[PDB]
């Protein structure tokens, strides 16, 4: 999501 | 989501 | 996710 | 931190 | 830090 | 850290 | 359906 | 769904 | 489209 | 379209 | 599209 | 599905 | 939250 | 979170 | 979290 | 023009 | 142009 | 955005 | 153009 | 973007 | 992005 | 003919 | 004729 | 003919 | 689409 | 569609 | 798609 | 002088 | 000039 | 320049 | 210019 | 210019 | 210029 | 600038 | 001239 | 610069 | 002079 | 630049 | 002049 | 035309 | 036409 | 046309 994505927390 | 996203908090 | 993403934390 | 940015792009 | 950055692209 | 960087790409 | 869904970004 | 489905991203 | 796209119908 | 788009009908 | 895309029908 | 999926990035 | 059977497609 | 059956697909 | 059968394909 | 062209969306 | 151009999608 | 971008003029 | 192409998407 | 970045002017 | 980046002019 | 065309970049 | 033409670049 | 033509590139 | 007896000059 | 008798000059 | 006696100048 | 030019007629 | 230039006529 | 030039007619 | 103790997030 | 202690995340 | 002790992250 | 510019000073 | 000059184009 | 550049002065 | 200079194109 | 380019001063 | 010259192209 | 002793430079 | 010593340089 | 001594350097 075009800068590093922050998934599950 | 064109910055990176912060998903599940 | 266009840099590194960050999983599952 | 807690997802990327987006600089010059 | 927690993703990384998209610098010049 | 935590995702690497995208420098000049 | 004949496209993609763009889902939590 | 003759496309690709873009998810938490 | 960030999804996937339909081309020629 | 930011989602999947439909190219020539 | 950043998810697979369909081409020529 | 005549593409490809793009999950947690 | 994130109830039933979603087909996120 | 994260109920069901999902066919993220 | 992360819930059920998914098959993420 | 002299930035990338965007086609076939 | 003189950026890399972007086809088929 | 989605068209290249033109930084340094 | 002078970067790379991207074709069929 | 997603067309190539036009960077050193 | 996606279509080659062009650097150092 | 007399100079060539810039056809889609 | 008389110059080439650039088709899809 | 009279100089040679760039189809995709 | 991309139909017909086109010729690319 | 991009359908006919067309001759990219 | 990419149909018809076409020739690539 | 973005397609082919056209000097000394 | 980005399509096949036309010199000395 | 970028298709065949056409020199000294 | 682009002067000083800068650090691109 | 580009001057500095920078640090490109 | 791109002076002083950087760190591409 | 379509001649040549001067970078950082 | 700490530059390029463009000339008939 | 469509003419060459000067880059970093 | 200290870049490159474009002539007739 | 399409001429040469002069790199780092 | 410390670039290289495009002439007639 | 085209008169005495230009330093096109 | 074209008169005299250019140093085209 | 094409008169004198050029230095084309």
């Amino acid at each position: 999501g075009x800068g590093g994505n922050d998934n599950x927390g």
